């Protein structure tokens, strides 16, 4: 069971605009989840060959991670910031969908989110 490819990050044919939502989602919200201790496991595709993991992607069907999120942002993927937070939102909800709870990337992912929800809490308004 080969990985799918990574979700698209670039599209020519998409129209772009800068906002302040999306510069203060790059700069701010995604940069911050980067840099913190947890953000490793997330920061690219869930590699299910290397983690001997094939249920992952009979399980998980809208996958994202930190990688694309910010290809993202940074190619003007997004025209409205509720996709991005929708992205977010779908890289947490796939880590609770898959992982057992209490597991230490469950924990991981509770922590990120916590994190993620106290940046967006101070998003500029649209
Ligand atoms: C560059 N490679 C990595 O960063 C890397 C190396 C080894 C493992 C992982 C990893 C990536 C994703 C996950 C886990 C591990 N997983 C872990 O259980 C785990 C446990 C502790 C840290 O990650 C399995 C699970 C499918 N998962 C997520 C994000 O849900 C990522």
């Amino acid at each position: 069971n080969a990985n799918p490819p990574p979700p698209e990050t670039s599209n020519p044919n998409k129209p772009k605009r800068q906002t302040n939502q999306l510069q203060y989602l790059l700069r701010v919200v995604l940069k911050t989840l980067w840099k913190h201790q947890f953000a490793w496991p997330f920061q690219q595709p869930v590699d299910a060959v290397k983690l001997n993991l094939p249920d992952y992607y009979k399980i998980i069907k809208t996958p994202m991670d930190m990688g694309t999120i910010k290809k993202r942002l940074e190619n003007n993927y997004y025209w409205n910031a509720q996709e991005c937070i929708q992205d977010f939102n779908t890289m947490f909800t796939n880590c609770y969908i898959y992982n057992k709870p209490g597991d230490d990337i469950v924990l991981m992912a509770e922590a990120l989110e916590k994190l993620f929800l106290q940046k967006i809490n101070e998003l500029p308004t649209e």
